[PDB]
Order: structure tokens, then sequence, then C-alpha cells
């Protein structure tokens, strides 16, 4: 972090200053390093703050021939890397290919500079704190310096291609991590000539992730369209159209329990969705859902609405009896209570009514066996905070189950109060079905708007629009404390007070407005003020940046809707049973091809 | 001003008109200006209008030769400056500087003319009545032209750098003030060139401010960008990262007063708040922000909160009692009354209510100690006029002290009609916790909006709206003034008529219908009206350009939110006391540096 990288930086800059050595090989003088390094006295081998030598020191500064008299000098200083923490296995090798001085890449692999070098330190791992990650080995620095001859130079002499780091990545994993990507195809189109071979491309870091998945999870669409240049074979062409068939194999990901397409929808960068765009990804999911994926979404989305209206008539048929004990209020307003569990099954449509609500308790228990190994099987935050792969919609399917269950406890306990979880799952029952909107593209993204409505716009002008409804409902209540509750009763405690001027902010109940009696003058001025700042001002912004929002995702509406049915695609061929769901694809063994599954693309050109 | 300066011109072109030596100097004869220079009786010394000479005439039109003329003539009239009050010492050398007739600026100077002239008129100030502003020294007005040779020719003829003028400007000063600035960076380069130094950089104006201090001000970006070129110092560069340290004197501005980072965020000139994107005090303001500013501002919000539930609190449970006086009017509905001070503290619930009500009063009076001296501290108007520094956020927070102070005098001399100073209290209270939504990017700019909607938007159509209101109103209540009040209520006195037009307006209120009775029928046309031209029309107009408001604060939405956090942080660290706030970047001493304080950058790039 910041303070200890300043600390380091100064007393390494300090430690360069204060000694002879390391200042002549900063600046590099040749009137200098040559008085110094003919005294036998002198210790070649004096270390900088971080444990740099003076070698690392002309490395750094790209001081050529300094680092040829400090090599002449002694040899070993190639051998020599850094020891303090944050660069505790940099050598001047590592520096030398940063810096791209080829012939103090040459100088250095004259002597004997170690090319299996680990630049194990902190400001070399894959972190926010570290602006670039190019890894430990010189090889992969040169791979991500861009510099082609020093990649070759390296393997003239050692530097196998094969190196885990850390992280468990290759070369190629931390070529596909760069920014630049087309700077790098080449490279890694060199790194790959020099392969011999488990081949070189599968195999995974720690992450368990292949180059082909961490070029589909890091969104880096050049490096997905370059690796399947080499897995497409052209079929034929004719005129404008050919017909090309894609490998499937490192795409469908059959046998692997966390697909490829699965890690592409359910990762954190936001420019693997372009991945989907790519095209034997892209007819791949047409496929899957034309063919598969929309039938099955459509027959759940209409057993889910007939479970709905099963639960809502089991809701509304609610076994209910005349009270027994008497008002003796004028504001008491019930006049009927819950029915006892020993007379709430007596008739035939109590019977009728039984057998509904043990087929909602069945679906309870349905979606509850569903979707709670679903949340173990994944990260818990991130099962639900996904917006594609629909979290939000999972937790509010299973609160919904949970209070449901809870509503059985209740009624077989015979528990007072069954309306509060009974009124709760209706709600979040039938907003469960908007889950469902995503199988089609006409309001797919019309739950991603009210999603980036709810805690994008709501969650920030809630605590504005809360302190305004705090501050006038508690003027609104104490004006009215000494009035009459009768003649108007919004605001006669703090309670309806506060709820009264959250309606007023909404503008969905009137002004409160007694014309037979003359009602307090602050009253008026605290309602004209209000109605100015609260349902006039504060309310018409929201509706503008809600409309801003709405207009942001319906810029992104196609590649958000296409992302969505892959997290469903992907979601239902996991859930639902194999026989349901065949291979995509076409099989290949039965034409010569060896037990591997293609998909063929006949596409329209020049 | 237009008509002065007017007059003037027409008075100069009229005196050299009229004057045969002045009308060949302008228009340039050969011809003449030697029969007319061979009078030994003829005036040379003949001024203008303006006290100018026909050397003046000569330079303003850009004729070389008759300069030489008027020269050989007599040499006396470059010593020469004009006498009346616009140009009140401007010479020829001057109007030859500006001209940019370099031959003409080596005539001069081979004359007597003085390089330390000071061109002190009216036309040569800093005034939005002037269009330019170059000075009054020849040296501040080559530079200003941007020519090099003129600049090193005066410099090879007297004129020194440190000129100060009326206005305290150096060369530097008014060369940073001019609008074309990436041509006049040379001319600045130029002018530290021949420094031979109280350093030229660090002299004040009669501001007080330094060119960087001015630079920072005035929204010079390319000049504050070049002035940090030759405050930094590279530490390393390795391949594509390279560190860099910048110096933070004059930045963080230490023992200032008055300090860098407040006189650019509160600086009248808009261009400024892009002074605060350029790097080491984005970084600084960075380091500040997330290191002290915002946990700081966290919890004084949080403390503000709980000190607006307690004011609430002792709000809602204030001492009322039940009135003794018959209430004897059908209209009347007030059923209590406010408690007399004897009674009101005597029982626990009172004494609670008590301490309450002195925490309440004790932070009135801390508010009261913290905002009084920065009114005095600062510029009265500029204290409140800030959008940026929460000037309306500071009169609200200002008077809602003073309401909870006359509610306690109020309060203990048993004044009735505490109900006011109460419910304007609790209203501009619980909307002055909106200054602490700056503290977040989520809901900082959304009090822009808010402010920019009230005296932005509102503050123009409210006269649009009240004429409405007024002519609306007044139909209303007319047309209601033969019928029965019991039976339609709303327009029964022209007070009502006014707050009932009002809430009809806004659509708060529903349209007044009483359908047991039949109403006069201009009640449904001038209604009709009105709702056509106000609920229709004006009100979705002014929703429609309170949108667009929205989107121009939208668009610049990051820059005033890092303006408002810099406001921020300059005003928590000048309030709070130093041990709180230690100094930002590095310290620099245990390092050899000599008593400066550095800020290291580390950056990637090519
Ligand atoms: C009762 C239901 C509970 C739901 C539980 C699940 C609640 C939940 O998980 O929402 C998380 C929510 C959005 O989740 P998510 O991480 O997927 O959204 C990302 C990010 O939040 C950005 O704001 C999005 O907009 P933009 O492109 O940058 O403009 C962007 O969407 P997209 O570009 O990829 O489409 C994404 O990068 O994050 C919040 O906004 C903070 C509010 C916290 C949520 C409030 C938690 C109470
Ligand atoms: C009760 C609370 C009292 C509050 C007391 C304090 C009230 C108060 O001081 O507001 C002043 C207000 C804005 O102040 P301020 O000078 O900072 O705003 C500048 C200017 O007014 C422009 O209109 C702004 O918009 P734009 O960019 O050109 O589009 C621009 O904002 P920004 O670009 O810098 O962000 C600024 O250059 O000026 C008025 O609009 C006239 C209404 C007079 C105010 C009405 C006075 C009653």
């Amino acid at each position: 972090w910041e303070q200890y990288r300043d600390r380091v930086n100064m007393l390494q800059q300090e430690r360069i200053r204060d000694s002879p050595l390391l200042q002549a090989a900063k600046e590099n003088d040749l009137r200098l390093l040559k008085i110094l390094l003919l005294n036998q006295s002198c210790d070649f081998q004096q270390r900088g703050a971080v444990g740099e030598t003076a070698l690392h020191v002309a490395a750094l500064y790209d001081n050529l021939e300094a680092a040829t008299l400090l090599m002449e000098a002694a040899p070993e200083l190639a051998k020599e890397p850094a020891l303090c923490e944050p660069f505790v296995g940099q050598t001047a090798l590592h520096i030398a290919v940063m810096n791209q001085n080829l012939n103090l890449v040459r100088a250095l692999l004259a002597r004997g500079a170690s090319v299996s070098a680990r630049a194990t330190g902190a400001a070399f791992r894959r972190s926010p704190h570290n602006l670039i990650y190019y890894g430990e080995h010189p090889l992969s620095f040169a791979a991500c310096v861009g510099s082609e001859e020093i990649v070759r130079l390296l393997i003239e002499h050692g530097a196998d291609i094969r190196a885990q780091d850390s992280l468990g990545n290759t070369v190629l994993h931390i070529l596909i991590l760069q920014p630049n990507k087309t700077f790098a195809c080449q490279m890694y189109n060199l790194l790959l000539s020099y392969d011999e071979h488990q081949s070189l491309e599968l195999v995974p870091n720690h992450q368990g992730l292949t180059p082909f998945k961490l070029a589909g999870v890091e969104g880096n669409t050049v490096m997905f369209q370059h690796l399947m240049q080499k897995r497409k074979h052209v079929q034929w062409t004719c005129g404008p159209l050919t017909s090309t068939l894609y490998d499937l194999t490192e795409i469908d990901s059959w046998g692997e329990e966390l697909s490829f397409l699965e890690l592409v929808v359910s990762s954190k960068k936001r420019e693997a969705r372009q991945i989907l765009e790519q095209t034997p990804v892209k007819e791949l999911v047409s496929f899957k859902w034309k063919k598969y994926g929309r039938p099955y979404f459509c027959v759940l989305a209409s057993l889910y609405i007939l479970y709905m209206i099963c639960f809502t008539t089991c809701c509304i048929y609610r076994p209910l009896k005349l009270r027994d004990d008497n008002r003796t209020d004028p504001r008491d307003i019930t006049i009927l209570q819950q029915k006892l569990l020993q007379e709430a099954y007596v008739t035939h449509q109590d019977n009728i009514r039984l057998v509904g609500e043990l087929v909602t308790v069945t679906g309870a228990v349905i979606i509850l066996l569903l979707e709670i190994p679903d949340i173990f099987r994944v990260g818990a935050s991130r099962y639900f905070g996904q917006t594609i792969l629909g979290g939000p919609f999972h937790v509010i399917i299973i609160t919904y189950a949970s209070l449901v269950l809870l509503t059985m406890v209740m009624r077989l306990t015979n528990m007072n109060g069954e309306v509060v979880p009974l009124s709760f799952a209706l709600v979040l029952g039938w907003c469960s079905v908007m889950y469902f909107a995503r199988g089609f593209q006409m309001l797919g993204p019309f739950t991603i708007m009210i999603q980036k409505m709810i805690f994008g716009d709501l969650m920030r002008f809630c605590w504005l629009m809360a302190v305004v409804i705090l501050g006038f409902a508690s003027a609104f209540h104490i004006t009215f404390q000494t009035e009459d509750p009768n003649n108007l009763g919004e605001f006669s405690d703090y309670p309806t007070a506060l709820f009264s001027t959250f309606e007023l902010f909404l503008t969905i109940i009137d002004g409160p407005a007694n014309y037979s009696v003359d009602l307090p003058f602050m009253y008026c001025i605290t309602y004209a003020a209000f109605a100015i700042i609260a349902t006039l001002l504060m309310l018409n912004l929201f509706i503008a940046m809600m409309g801003d929002t709405h207009w942001r995702v319906a810029q992104e509406r196609d590649e958000l809707w296409r992302a969505q049915v892959v997290a469903t695609t992907v979601m239902l061929e996991r859930k639902m049973p194999r026989f349901l769901w065949p291979r995509s694809g076409i099989c290949g063994y039965e034409y010569g091809l060896g037990d591997r599954w293609f998909l063929r693309v006949e596409n329209h050109h020049d």
C-alpha cells in the first residue's frame, strides 16, 4: 500500500545517493567507477535499501557501459537478487528486460545470470496496488514488454515456456491479462512457436483456468478470436458464402463441472459480455436457447404461474371466523379473526384448500431443494451479487419459500398473526414471476432497468428523500400536536405523520384540507414549502435520473439480454436431467473425426 | 465606460485630422513632413486630445519612416508620454511594442526612450471595460504580444523583470492572465531565463498571489503544468512505469493562513476546477480525503444526525397542557395549548427532555461558535455565495441555530407561539443533513442539482407561475364570493383561494367538486382554462427544464464532486485540531532533502 511503497522508494533513492558506488552506477560517470573499482577493499557486494546491488542501479537507469564495468569488476552481480520484501527476488536481468536494453541482456546472459529467477516480491504480484502485472520470470517480462528478440535470446539460453508462478500463471496467462491485445497476439504466436509438448495451452493456473478460459473470463475478445482461428477448419468456400467447422470442446465443456460459458457469464469483468458476441459461442447459445432453452423456460414459467395461482387461491380462501370478543372501541375495525386448526378443515371446500396448501408447501420445499445447494456450490456473495444470474430474484424466491414454511409452522401451531408472512409471501412470489421475463427479448432488460433503479437510483436518493420526510413530518406533527385529531387526522401521531408525509412526497394522497375549520397557518407555510421542495423538485429529479438510468440500460439492451439468456441456458443445462438436454453440436465420430464435437457455421462475405 | 471612450476616440481622431503635422504622421506623406519640419517656428511638441505627440500618431499607424523624420526633427519626442486620463502615461514606445514594428523599437531605443515608463492610464488597467490587460511597462507589453526579439532588445537596454504595477503584477502575473497560454509558455521560459535572483517567481501582487497561486486561481492549467515541470523530479523510470517526486511546498501551503487549495476552490473563475484535475493536486486531495477527510466527515455526519434525532425527540415531547379557556366556535380546532415554564419540568421524563434541550442549545451555541468567525475571516457575500463551499447550507445551519436560541428565549420568557421557530428549525435542521451528502460520490452532485433547481429554475419560473396563480385565484375567489362557503370552501377568502390555486397548480389537491349542488359555470370555464394552462402546460414545462438542468449538472458530475470534496477537505483541515490532521506528503528531511515536503507519484505510460 501507498505509504510503505513511498517509504521503500525514498529509502532506496537515499541508499543509492549516499553510496558513491551506487551513485556512480546511477548517473553513469566514466571519470568515476574506475578509481572506486580498482580498490581491492571496496565492497562490490554493497546493497541498497531493498538489497539491490549496483548492477540493479545500472540496469535501472539504462547505464550499459557502467554495468559492463560493474560486471567485469565482479561477475557475481548477475547471480545476486534483491532481498527485501517488495523486491524479494528481483535480479538485474528483470530490470534489463523491462528496460528493453537488449545489449545489457546479452551482457548479462554472457555472464551467469539465471533465466529461471523468480521475482516474487510484492511489487510484482497481481494486485490493485501494482500498476502492472508482468509475472516473476524474465521470459514473461520480455513477453509483456513486447520485445521479440529478448524472448528469442532467452530461448537461446534456457527459459522454458511452461513456468508457473505463485498464481500458477503460465506466460500465456499473463500475456492474456495484458491490456494491449493486438500487440501481444504476435508474442502469443511466437511463444506457441517454441512448443514441443499435456499441452502448453491446456495447463491451468491455481484457479483452474485454461488460457482459453482466462481469455473468456477477462473479456479478451481479440485473444479469443486468435485462439479460435486455430480451433476452426473451413470446410469449403463458394463465392460469397463459406462453411467452417468450429471445435466445440473448449467452449461447451461437457465433462467439466464449472463450464466455460458459466465461467464467462459469471465473471466480474464486464468486457466478457462481448466474449458472448463472438461467433461459435453465439451460434452455440442460439442453438441451445432456441432448440431447448426457451421451451423449457416457458413451461417452467407457466408452471410457476399456475403455482402462484394455486397459492393465491389458497390465500384468498383462508379459514376465518367471526371474533368472539367484543369490539368496545370506535377506532377498532376488525370484525373477524383467524380460525383455529381444529375447525379449519371441516368441509369439502376446506379440503380443496388443504390439497392446495399441500401443493403450496410441496412447491416451497421443491424451491428450497433446488436453490439451497447452488448457494453452496458457488460463492454465497457471488450467487446473490450477480445481476445476470438472477441473484436478487434468487433471494426473493428463497425468502418466499421461507415465509411459506413459516406460515405452515404458524398454521400447525395455531399462531395468530398469519397475515404477515402470507402478505410478504404474496408480494414476493408474484414479483418472482419477473424472473421469467428474461426468457423474452421484449421484456428481458425491463427487469434489468427495474433492478438498476432499485439498487442504483433509489439507494442513493432515499437518504435525501428520508431527511426531507423527517423534517417536514416532524414540523407537520408538532404544528398539529395542539389541534383536534378528529378534524385533521393525517399528523395525529409521529408514525402516521411520517407515513402521511411519505405519501404526500409521492403525491399519492391529497393534501390535508378541512375547510370547515381553520387550520394553523404554519401548516400552510410548511406545506407550501414541502410542495415546492419535495413534490415538485426532488421527485421529478428522481424521475429524470431514473429516465437516464433507463437510457443507459437501453443502450446495452441486446448485450444484457444475451448475457442473461446465457445464464438461463447454463442454469437449465446444469440443473435439468441429461436426457432432456442432449449434447450440442455435430457428433463428429461417425464422420471419421476423432472423439470431438463441432459446430458448423455458414456465413456470407465478399 | 463606453460613451467616455467614444468621446475620447473621436476627439483624438479630430485632433489628428485638424493638425497637418499629425495628419502627415497618420497617413505617411513624404511629400509632406519635410516642408513642415523645416520651419523653425513649427511646434513639434504639438499634442492631440489625449496629449499624444506626433510620434504617437506615427507609431499608431505603423509609419516607420515618418517616425524617423519626426525623431530626427526633435529627439525629445521619445521622452514625452501622453497626458490626459485614459492614456495618462503612454509613450510612443508602448504603441511601437504593441504594433510589433521592431525597427521602430530599435529607432526609439537608439534615442532616449525610457524602458521604465508606466502607461498608467485607464485604458491599460485590468477592467471589464478594457478588452485586453497587458500592463503598464513595455516589457510586459512585449511579453503579452508574444514578440521574442523585442523582449530581448528591451533586456539589452534596461527593463528589469521585477516590475510591479498598480495591481502589483509582475510580467509573470500578466503573462499568466493572458487568454492564449501555450504561445505564452515560451515567453515565460525566456522571462525566467534572465533571472539573477527572494526569487522572481515567489514575489506576490497586492492580492498576495504568487504566479503559482495566480495560475491556480485563473484556471491556467497549461501554465500550472509548466510550473510543475520545474517542481518535479523523476526518481526513476522502468519500462512502462515511472516514479516521480513532486514538490508540495507551493501546493499544500502549510504555514499560510490562506492556502493554495482554498484559493483555487473558492475562486470565481470556473476553469480553476480543471486545476483540480492536474496530477499532484489530485493525488494530494485523494490522500487527504481517503486518509483523513472521509472518516472525519463521516463521524461528523453521524454526530449531526444524532443531534437532529435528539432535537426532534425533544420537539415531539414538548410540554403541552389542555387549554383552560373554552372553544365556543365550530371553526376552532385547538384542544390544548403550551405549558407554562413553572409546570413544564415536574416529572422524570420532563427532566430527560430538559437534558435533551440542554444538549440542543449547547449544539446550537457550538454551531454558532464554529460558523460565525468564518463569516468574518472571508467575504460575507463570498461565504454564502459559493455553491462549492456549502454557502446555502451555511446560511441554513446559521438560521437553524438562531431559531433554536430564539426558541430557548421563548421558553424561558413563557412566550406563546413556540410552534413557529420550532417548525422552521425542524425543517431547516433536517435539510441541513444534505450538507453531508457531499462526502459521497453517489449522492454528492444531487444536492448541486437541487441547488441549481432552487436558485436556477425556480427563481425564474416563480414569477410566471405567480401571475397565473394571482389571476386564476382572483377569478376563482370572485366567482365564489356569491356562494355558500359551506358547500365549497376552497375559495372562501382570498388567502385560501391563493393557497388552493397554488395546490391546484401543483395538482396536490383535487379539483373542487360538489355534485350535490350546482356550481357556477364560470368555475367550470375558468377551471378548464386553468387545468389546460397551469397543470398541463407550465408545470410540465418547469419539469422539462428541471430535467435538462439535471442533465447539465450530470455532465459535470465528477468535477463538481471533486471540487466540493476539495472544499470539504480544506474546511476540515482548517477547522479541526492539528494533531488530527498530520502534514501530507513525504517529510524528506530524513532523506537528506532540505526542509521540503514531497508527494511521490508512480504512473504507467508507454
Ligand atoms: C431484497 C433483494 C436483495 C437483493 C440482493 C442482491 C443485491 C445486489 O447484489 O445488488 C448489487 C448492486 C448491483 O449488482 P452488480 O455488481 O451486478 O452491478 C454492478 C455495479 O453495481 C454497477 O453499479 C452497475 O452499473 P454501471 O454499469 O456501472 O452503470 C453494473 O451493472 P452492469 O453494467 O453489469 O449491467 C455492475 O458492474 O450493486 C449496487 O449497485 C450497490 C447496491 C447494493 C445492493 C443493496 C443491498 C441491500
Ligand atoms: C435560503 C437559502 C439562501 C441561499 C443563499 C445563497 C444563494 C446563492 O448564493 O445562490 C447564488 C446562485 C448560484 O451561485 P453561484 O454563483 O455559485 O453559481 C454560478 C451562477 O449562478 C450560474 O448560474 C451557475 O450555473 P451555469 O454553469 O452558468 O449554468 C454556475 O454554477 P457552476 O457551473 O459553478 O456549478 C455558477 O457560475 O446564483 C443564481 O443563480 C442567482 C439566484 C440568486 C440566489 C437567490 C438568493 C435569494
